[PDB]
């Protein structure tokens, strides 16, 4: 069976608290389900399955996914569910959209991701009561989505692990976060995020506000200012606020269907879904999941890492995309030529299909025949998947 | 590619806030997950990818399923992940299961589900402040767990929709609910839940306590008791929470592999999946989802209604089991006959995982040759399996 | 036995979330400890109890007023109380001081009230458990500050009751409300707070700020403003946000000993204290009560309504403080001359402490024989005393 | 002037989340206050104040004070307010209503005080938002009630520093503690708390329970049981849950009219208010307190030491006690004749009007002349009070 991605899209990325800081996933995740729809001329009515990787639903309501594609006008025919495998979760259910048209239970599919860090709520188990003393009012999106369940400790202790391991300076990470910024930065003020980024209209009381640009983009980053922060996980270490990614709100998605089917419709494909692959390492090093998962994809394509294009590669934290980088050792020029997730932004749930929106739009817009996603998965993971244009 | 359940378990259902109380899902999840690998004959080392349905993961940290996964000794090279379709969950994470061996992309999977509604905790979103005035903690179990998201009412509120349309006594509700509480007792007593229970050792400072039977059956069920019950939902209304199943706690699992690979091993498997389905229906007769998904489960395999030995299907509420057995047909004689929900409780995203297990462990002891489980689905969907044995 | 008020000190008040949004009540009571015995030149070794009203004591700690009082430099060997009259908690606190001085219990006293409205937590009682459905976290400074016991209503709607039985036109409140910020505004610029307000250091971080100046005073006010307000309680109402007092933060004291005390220590005394009472009153129209409270203390004193050069008369709303006036008929030109708490602020257990404050700077600025401080109280009750500068 | 306490009630005291787990404290209060009026024979419309010492009111709502007198009957015409002295509030209400009547400003008091430590919320400061992270509910019971506020360890802490000063070893305390509970364990089973114990109705759902036995005293307390038990707060230390008092609820009161009152209205008072006295001590030492306290009273009063027929001296701790009574030198044998606090339980707010509830029948019953109630105070401070019967 060949899969297609017949179209995609994604909202901007809302910093946290920003933009996006009182709406909640399932509209984003409408706005970019009817964009993929309208971007591949299919409508609602002939969706079969919405997959949405959502890591922080809690006070949502039930299944978050069925919001979404109702919303969007998908009909109650159709089903819907949510999944998640922490950062890797908007990649990995674009594989399982996949499988789904593969084993012929579907034929065509709405996947990807979508979290709203900001709305994310604060909890505390009290059925069997508190009979005395303090307890905690617990923070779902650091609980949740950011610490290790194992250790006990932020994923930021994850990434300090992964630069001792590597001998990677606080330099060399600075070094690379200045430069995620500034090739964000250039690929925005050129218009590269236009193609791929549906406008979303936030409404209010005093007026709607249409959010079409990534605002957690910062323009004109120094390294100076990058260079004058303190260590945020350790006080020894080298992993900032500066080389780290953020707390971020957005929706993305891809529409697929078989290779036959886009044919039929006269649609021309963002791409032909070739391998992916996930794949387990140490929570301590969890990091380092994009090498073992990369592997494991370029191999079930019958790719070399040469072979690659273009390159996506998730930057949670700059100590693991530089390790990460120096494992494969792919040219680092064809590496998130347009900035990475240390400047647009982390939105857990979402992330995996906002990188791989990135990777098809910017494929199309140069040609390139063989690209690859790939993202590290808290808990000690990565996930990986390979594109060829058609 | 033919996939193959070769070994299943279940926790015994606890109370809600009963025997598990204070017992995270994880840990409910780790002795079924080391359960199917014991009855199986297959190490932990050899298990590629834990899928887990949870609805309710709040407050438990990064991606429960993985850490199910750890506890149970599954290698850290191996992945797990996390999924939500509600009541469909813990089937639904089986069909998946099979999927990634249909691909080709695992060789052994364990699937099912886990719910701790006891633990799920109250939550509100506090990030803006609450400059002035009450606000409200919400129960993420009735929030995220029982209401519809479209209509603002409970799961209950659809039972009565069903109810109506399908012009179901009071009476009628209550002497299925009876039913199924006797036919529980006399299952419980003759030993018949013991081959697919695995027990649950609840760890405590005062002692250890062993829970290996379904603790919410209620003995000596009479209709008299369940007649003298006011309406949970509607004051005119019909359901109460007598006939209605209840809030509790529990995981489920199966261990697949293809046939191939089962007889490789020389393990005798409890079944065959042959097919399965997930339909969509309105979310104000949720209940309804059933019929659709059973059906085309049915079409799929080349099977009529007629053919099945054996029926699991899950008793949400009364009425709509009545409708689903009403309009599919079957012999009634054939269905739930341990039996249900109603009587055996109801933890959500492990549901369709424990009415699986009863299946496949009914249908080795009685020899059926052909069995199907199905759940309706909050928000308007179905699930349905069909199951040979071999 | 004749008691005198040797001296007096309070901070400015802050407005809500303001001024003191971090700072603990008990802080504020220090300051205004430490101001009463420098500016007596009376050693904080020879106090023998500091008295403080407080009505929103909620997380801070045994005995905030002990805490006021070490922090002051007030020895181990004395002793601390708080108490709650609600509104005029303040007041009864001098009423109490003299009690103690007049019993031959002791010869000093600091006496008034303190406040934190933006210290007030949310609460709940959570011991039992809450083992299903939602549940409100209350406000304290709303639940035990503002609301009705009784009838379970907000202040202002007593405001409404009272504006309903005395005929006051929505017209007639916003003049009285807009004649108090003018003649606060005027004090305030005249110099007249500088005596009796003590500056109070806010212990930033990044600054220390020194708070000396009344920051809920509203510069350059208009009847426009103030008749374009939507009213705050009813719908067809008359009471609004600004002919209402404010939620502020704040303390207030005096130090009191006895007359021939005062002259064995060369302390020339701010006022004696002749009269005061507490009445009851409906708790329908809580700001009734000044009236009976004013003219039982005016009864104790052996005093007329006429002989008054000077009155404090709380305005808690502007409906209650034009009723005082109309009922007592006493001339409005001396009532509340540097303006009220309409302009001025509401700290709860602070405000009596406060208003007397004022009174007696006032009265030892122009000359004015015979003093009226008066206050009403939620729950229907009034509180008056009577001075007499020396 | 000459005041004498006409009559006296109390309800039981209830165990921490037992009888009156879900009771307000104004509730209790209200049954104490109509109580002292149909002892005393006097009518509720005759009340000029009710005074009620409360150290955890939070989300009682406006003054709880109020709530019990106007639940009591008492006219709205009456005034009412509740006082914070810990441990001595409700014994220092007694005195406080003794002042009101010798300074002319009311003929009848009643005053005492309540507390439901069970009811007592969990609390968080929340206005400006929580961003991001974990934040506490705090437990007012523990950080309002229990907890020093200038050293920030438990009152039981205290208890060990005085424990260790004067050299009381685990063995005496725990020796103190047993015969505390069987002493009550006889005043309960012989009917000594009869008199003094009014019934309280708690009013269900199911059924009306009354309570009108103390649940907190221990039957059968042996030595052998109490030298069992492990250190609650120093882990190398000897106070423990079984020689300190508990965590309880109840409500305490006496009516007060001056004596040639009483002879007018034919009643025969329960004693004359002789003297009383409030001392300070060093916190980390506070329950030396009643040692100045008492020797203040008597100084006060007249009296020697030996001149007392009775004294009631409160058992936080059996270390503090056992120190008081060392320094004293008073016979053990009338000290707290019908046990203790350590039997009876701790209702903080209402314990001092609790002990001279007990001092006051038994000096009536045994023909006692003089008396003494005495407790020790949290933040360093004592409270005495010298009693002669008529
Ligand atoms: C690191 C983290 C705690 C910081 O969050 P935050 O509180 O919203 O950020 P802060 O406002 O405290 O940042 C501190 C400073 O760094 C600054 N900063 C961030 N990036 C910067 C850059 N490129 N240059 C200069 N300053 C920068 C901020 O402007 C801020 O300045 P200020 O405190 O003077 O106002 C949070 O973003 C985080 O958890 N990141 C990791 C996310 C993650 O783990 N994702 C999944 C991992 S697999
Ligand atoms: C119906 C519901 C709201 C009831 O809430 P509940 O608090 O758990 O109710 P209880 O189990 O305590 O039952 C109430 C009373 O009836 C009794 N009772 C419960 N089940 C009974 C039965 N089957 N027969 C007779 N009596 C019964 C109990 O002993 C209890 O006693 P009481 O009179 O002293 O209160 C709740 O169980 C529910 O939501 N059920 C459906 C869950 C659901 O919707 N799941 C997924 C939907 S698709």
């Amino acid at each position: 069976p060949s899969i297609v991605i017949a179209s995609a899209a994604r909202t901007a990325v809302g910093s946290f608290n920003g933009a996006f800081a009182n709406t909640p996933a399932h509209e984003l995740g409408a706005t970019v389900i009817s964009a993929v729809l309208e971007r591949a001329g299919v409508a609602a009515g002939e969706v079969n399955e919405v997959i949405l990787g959502q890591v922080l639903p809690a006070g949502e309501g039930q299944n978050p996914a069925r919001q979404a594609a109702m919303k969007a006008g998908v009909p109650q025919e159709a089903t819907a569910w949510g999944m998640n495998q922490l950062c890797g979760s908007g990649l990995r259910a674009v594989a399982l959209g996949m499988q789904q048209i593969a084993t012929g239970d579907a034929s065509i599919i709405v996947a990807g991701g979508m979290e709203s860090m900001s709305m994310a709520p604060h909890c505390a188990h009290l059925r069997g009561g508190v009979k005395m003393g303090d307890f905690k009012m617990i923070d779902t999106m650091i609980k949740d989505g950011l610490t290790d369940a194992f250790y006990g400790y932020h994923m930021g202790t994850t990434a300090e692990n992964v630069a001792k391991q590597w001998q990677l300076s606080r330099d060399e990470q600075d070094a690379f976060a200045v430069a995620s910024q500034n090739k964000a930065e250039a690929a925005q003020k050129d218009g590269r995020f236009k193609d791929e980024i549906v406008p979303f209209i936030v409404k209010g009381r005093k007026g709607d506000i249409t959010v079409d640009a990534d605002e957690y983009i910062r323009h004109g980053a120094t390294l100076d200012s990058m260079a004058k922060l303190r260590p945020a996980f350790d006080k020894e270490g080298t992993v900032t606020a500066g080389n780290a990614s953020g707390l971020n709100d957005g929706a993305a998605a891809a529409l697929l269907m078989s290779e036959a089917e886009a044919s039929r419709r006269g649609i021309q494909p963002l791409g032909r879904i070739v391998s992916w692959a996930t794949v387990g390492v140490d929570p301590k090093v969890m990091g380092t999941g994009p090498i073992p998962a990369s592997r494991k994809a370029l191999e079930r394509a019958g790719w070399k890492i040469g072979d690659l294009d273009l390159v996506e590669a998730n930057e949670a934290f700059a100590a693991q995309a530089c390790a990460v980088n120096k494992d494969l050792g792919w040219d680092p020029s064809i590496v998130n030529v347009n900035g990475g997730a240390i400047a647009i932004g982390h939105p857990i749930g979402a992330s995996g299909a906002r990188i791989l929106n990135t990777l098809l739009f910017e494929m199309k817009r140069r040609g390139a025949r063989k690209g690859l996603a790939t993202l590290c998965i808290g808990g000690g993971m990565g996930v990986a998947m390979c594109i060829e244009s058609l």
